[PDB]
């Protein structure tokens, strides 16, 4: 069974040859059950722990340094600890990256619905009906649908028992109004969803109806299944940031091999027949420029900004499912959005309500755009007590007695829920609010504040019978006898047209008068105006009968008599009521608009409400052109390449469209190189929610659109949005600084490690050293400068190129520059114990390169062991760190230099500092540390030696700022601290 909206009840019936009166018998069940399958879709498709790692460790610079290790195992035949420490850091940095994505996961199905959905079903081993579980239906099953329930399958509409049947499909097609259904067949075969008003689809609850039907599909061949298949089928690509990183791991695997080919060609010269004896030397140092060459501590500090990150956002109730998707929001320059649920609260909600006043209209205005009953209402100001106008009293009346929906507080959610029809609910949502009895609203219970005006209202008057909304009538009226007494009154609630055409007479306060062409023309062109401007509304025509007919005559059989009988009546109000948008969306929009982000809204329902909504929240104006920034789904189906190019470039409102539609406009969006960012609550954003870069979720929404996001706002707030672009901003600016103060220290490292090589000199920095520094040294200041403070204006700027580097051009000489004097330094330090040191082995400048054969006494020079000294490696290393030290002390801004800005203004960074200096410290004094590598405490003249070789880097840096930044001062009390600690080591 493909498609049952074409064919009739009797075709299906015969198709699935099932009867709808007895049902379906044992055989028939469990035949369909085998055949089809249980009605349930699979539980997040997804992997274990023990492949997250082995997907993790897939990247370039990871084997490099592995191969590195497997080396150095090799020459390592004494317990070697070079290649095992590096080790632990692929176990750190990576299983706290899965202990997010599995935390996410447990803050998502915490607000999940925990209650099976049940099923009303015919089967032939009953008379009655049966309520049975929502898996265990097949198709053929004659399910029974009534108020409230949710559809549990794709059912074709057999028997309507009412006179009419709502369903809300706001779940799956974002229709914000309860769509009507019949019975009859609609020709189309490729026909929408929103077009199929005759069928049922799953999720989507019925709002005020009762009917009987088959069912179609189930399972995976239900809507929402094929939402799901499109969804889990659609692809999702890596995160800029991970672009970035992947493209510099690249270019560092590159320099890498690079500078290795150049140190074989350097030193194949020298040695022949590859003798194997001394090639373990060329390994050595081999190995040693490969661990220089790689920023260990890198992933290691870029996993704990994200998870920093991560954690300030958690404070804004925005659930991030995994850690680089925090820097996406950073970059983002377009912003999808979905109209009902995301930008509306889908709570239909009453906003303004005129009477009439001809002895003249009054018009009040209600505040509040949700289903809570906390309210105010306003003419102009001053919140009137609305107990005065007797009017309006008797709107109260006419609405709250007309009714069948009501509200009720769900403790487990936490959110008053509406039973019943929509816009009834929005009716007596306004009269809770609107109180004309002055009843207490402070002491009472909210579950009983749901419906206690109601209740107080419903007490005085009782509902004899009602007269159903019937087509062609387009009102429903109810007749009741007022409580405790000629006292009767029939009320009529409608269409505006439908019932002024029917009023022949005017209820000015409590005067009624006969009925004038004046006011009537009068109030139809202000109800005209409320619901066809740039604020369309429902109107809502109310009129009461002052002579209703008895009882004993009155005849509920024919369907003329609801006409016939609904004459003479006199108009009471008006009242105007939509699906309004959040309270956080229209300054939301501005501010993510300061900030160069355009703001598309994506949606399925028509054109009217979507392009209302859109002038409301701000993307347009009350009198702003909508032809070329307004289009629908066959509209933008029927366009050329260039003009679909054009429109996703400058439309600003899609409505009418399908789950594949939104794909594909995001799609076109990111063909257009530029990151997206979809959010979304419903069943159709799903396809469109992968599709995106940061695809946002609610947290209110369906479960399939949380599964196919990578946040959740469970607080349903959009600021949330705009924090997130600025925390993303703020983390990348962060991050680009200290990945470069890293690279710096790393090339700063390798050209003292090919210097100390190529010149000949005994070894000044063992691979252990390098990895102690770049894992501690190097990690304290990069996470401390991952605590730099946000610009002044980050918000004020369009988002960032998509294909900026991370290593600037110009700004690749300035870390590299500096970070060659380092590596000087550092072979300076072993020279001058070579050279100057008063208590080391003066040895010739032209006999120190040859130190691998000095063993016999051939020359003044004797003593040939003590080239292997802890001295020289120690002074080497401390020159490193205090280098390393002054260099993140000066990379606190990128431009602007230390002469304009404190480096104690980041506290964090100069504790950082003070804490490394201290360590090192550390590892000098203990016992057992200096007896892992080949270190020894220093003396004072030659700290102090180290400290004057090492500080110029600072006073170098920060000339070579000035020259970048030029082509009064805040000097004074820089001039005051630093002066002693300069003046104080050159004397
Ligand atoms: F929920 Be949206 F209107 F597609
Ligand atoms: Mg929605």
């Amino acid at each position: 069974m493909e498609n049952a909206h074409t064919k009739t009840v009797e075709e299906v019936l015969g198709h699935f040859g099932v009867n709808e009166s007895t049902g379906l018998s044992l055989e028939q069940v469990k035949k369909l059950k085998e055949r089809w399958g249980s009605n349930e879709l699979p539980a997040e498709e997804g992997k274990t722990l023990l492949e997250l790692v082995i997907e993790q460790f897939e990247d370039l610079l990871v084997r490099i340094l592995l191969l590195a290790a497997c080396i150095s195992f090799v020459l390592a035949w004494t317990a070697f600890v070079e290649p095992f420490v590096i080790l632990l850091i692929l176990v750190a940095n990576a299983i706290v990256g899965v202990w997010q994505e599995r935390n996410a996961e447990n803050a998502i199905e915490a607000l999940k619905e925990y209650e099976p959905e049940m099923g009303k079903v015919y089967r032939q081993d009953r008379k009655s009906v049966q309520r049975i579980k929502a898996k265990d239906i097949v198709p053929g099953d004659i399910v029974e649908i009534a108020v409230g329930d949710k559809v549990p399958a794709d059912i074709r509409l057999t028997s309507i028992k009412s006179t009419t049947l709502r369903v809300d499909q706001s779940i799956l097609t974002g229709e914000s109004v309860s769509v009507i259904k019949h019975t009859d067949p609609v020709p189309d075969p490729r026909a929408v969803n929103q077009d199929k008003k005759n069928m049922l689809f799953s999720g989507t609850n019925i709002a005020a109806g009762k009917a009987m039907g088959v069912v179609v599909a189930t399972g995976v061949n239900t809507e929402i299944g094929k939402i799901r298949d499109e969804m889990v089928a659609t692809e999702q690509e890596r995160t800029p940031l991970q672009q970035k990183l992947d493209e510099f791991g690249e270019q560092l695997s590159k320099v890498i091999s690079l500078i290795c080919i150049a140190v074989w060609i350097i030193n194949i010269g020298h040695f022949n027949d590859p003798w194997i004896r001394g090639a373990i030397y060329y390994f050595k140092i081999a190995v040693a420029l490969a661990v220089a060459a790689i920023p260990e501590g890198l992933p290691a500090v870029i996993t704990t900004c994200l998870a920093l990150g991560t954690r300030r956002m958690a404070k804004k109730n925005a659930i991030v499912r995994s850690l680089p998707s925090v820097e996406t929001l950073g970059c983002t320059s377009v912003i999808c959005s979905d109209k009902t649920g995301t930008l509306t609260t889908n709570q239909m909600s009453v906003c303004r309500m005129f009477i009439l006043d001809r002895v003249s209209l009054n018009e009040f205005t209600i505040t509040g755009s949700t289903y809570a009953p906390i309210g105010e209402v306003h003419k102009d100001d001053k919140p009137v007590n609305c107990h005065q106008y007797d009017g309006l009293v008797e709107l109260a009346t006419i609405c709250a007695l007309c009714n069948d929906s009501a509200l009720d507080y769900n403790e487990a959610k936490g959110v008053y829920e509406k039973v019943g029809e929509a816009t009834e609910t929005a009716l007596t949502c306004l009269v809770e609010k609107m109180n004309v009895f002055d009843t207490e609203l402070k002491g009472l219970s909210k579950i009983e504040r749901a419906n206690a005006c109601n209740s107080v209202i419903k007490q005085l008057m009782k509902k004899e019978f009602t007269l159903e909304f019937s087509r062609d009538r387009k009102s429903m009226s109810v007749y009741c006898t007022p409580n405790k007494p000629s006292m009767s009154k029939m009320f009529v609630k409608g269409a505006p047209e439908g019932v002024i055409d029917r009023c022949t007479h005017i209820r000015v306060g409590s005067t009624k008068v006969p009925m004038t062409s004046g006011v009537k023309q009068k109030i139809m062109s202000v109800i005209r105006e409320w619901g066809s401007g740039s604020d369309t509304l429902r109107c809502l025509a109310l009129a009461t009968h002052d002579n209703p007919l008895r009882r004993e005559e009155m005849h509920l059989e024919d369907s003329a008599n609801f006409i016939k009988y609904e004459t003479n009546l006199t108009f009471v109000g008006c009242v105007g009521m939509l699906d309004p948008p959040r309270i956080e969306v229209a300054s939301s929009v501005k501010l993510c608009r300061q900030a160069g982000i355009r703001v598309i809204m994506i949606t399925g329902d028509n054109k009217g409400t979507a392009v209302a909504i859109c002038r409301r929240i701000g993307i347009f104006g009350q009198d702003e052109d909508v032809t070329s920034k307004a289009f629908t789904g066959r509209e933008f189906d029927e366009l050329n390449p260039s003009a679909q190019r054009d429109a996703c470039l400058n439309a600003r409102c899609f409505a009418r469209v399908e789950p594949s539609h939104k794909s594909k406009i995001v799609e076109f969006l990111q063909s257009f190189d530029e990151i997206t960012a979809m959010t979304g609550d419903g069943v159709n954003d799903a396809p469109a929610l992968k599709k995106a870069e940061i695809g946002i979720a609610m947290g209110s929404g369906t479960a399939v659109a949380k599964t196919a996001s990578e946040m959740v706002l469970a607080d349903d707030n959009f600021s949330t949005i705009v924090a997130a672009v600025e925390e993303g901003r703020a983390i990348y600016n962060n991050m680009k600084q200290f990945i470069r103060y890293l690279i710096s220290s790393n090339v700063g490292e390798v050209v003292c490690i090919f210097l100390t090589a190529a010149l000949g000199f005994p070894e000044a920095l063992i691979p252990v050293q390098l990895l102690w520094v770049n894992l501690v040294t190097d990690g304290l200041p990069a996470t401390a400068l991952g605590f730099n403070p946000p610009d002044l204006d980050i918000m004020n700027k369009p988002p960032r190129n998509p294909k900026e580097p991370l290593i600037s051009g110009w700004l690749f000489f300035r870390y590299l520059a500096i970070g060659c004097y380092v590596g000087a330094a550092t072979v300076g330090a072993a020279a001058w114990w070579f050279i100057a040191a008063d208590g080391g082995p003066r040895v010739s400048f032209y006999q120190l390169s040859h130190f691998l054969q000095c063993d016999n006494p051939d020359f003044e020079g004797v003593d040939c062991a003590i080239f292997e000294s802890p001295y020289p490696m120690t002074m080497a290393l401390s020159v490193l760190v205090t280098i390393e030290m002054c260099n993140a002390l000066n990379s606190l801004s990128e431009n602007q230099s230390l002469l304009r800005m404190p480096p104690w203004e980041n506290i964090w960074l100069v504790g950082s500092i003070c804490l490394s200096m201290s360590l090192h410290f550390l590892i000098l004094y203990v016992e057992p540390l200096p007896l892992i590598f080949q270190i020894t405490p220093l003396n004072v003249t030659q700290w102090l030696m180290v400290l004057k070789i090492s500080l110029p880097v600072i006073l170098m840096d920060e000339t070579l700022k000035f020259v970048a930044r030029n082509y009064d001062g805040i000097s004074w009390p820089f001039v005051l601290l630093i002066m002693p600690l300069v003046i104080w080591v050159y004397s």
